[PDB]
């Protein structure tokens, strides 16, 4: 994905920053597919942003769910780690 015109990301990426603020937050990434809704956040310790067994995620999908009316199996939620472009697998 990139930046440009999508609307929803924006606000999204608005609320997020303040949900994990001293989490480690970065940003976000979403897909829309023709069987959910996906969206992807972008933090440097993603247990934190998981919480205890998945915790804060759970929560975060619920209010998601009530802030942007999302149907229910129908928009997943998930964590990705900041890594920077560059360097190798191990190159041996």
């Amino acid at each position: 994905g990139s930046s440009g015109s999508s609307g929803f990301k924006a606000e999204l990426n608005e609320f997020l920053t303040r949900e994990l603020a001293e989490d480690g937050y970065s940003g976000v990434e979403v897909r829309v597919t023709p069987t959910r809704t996906e969206i992807i956040i972008l933090a440097t310790r993603t247990q934190n942003v998981l919480g205890e067994k998945g915790r804060r995620i759970r929560e975060l999908t619920a209010v998601v769910q009530k802030r942007f009316g999302f149907p229910e199996g129908s928009v997943e939620l998930y964590a990705e780690k900041v890594a920077t472009r560059g360097s190798g697998p191990s190159s041996g």
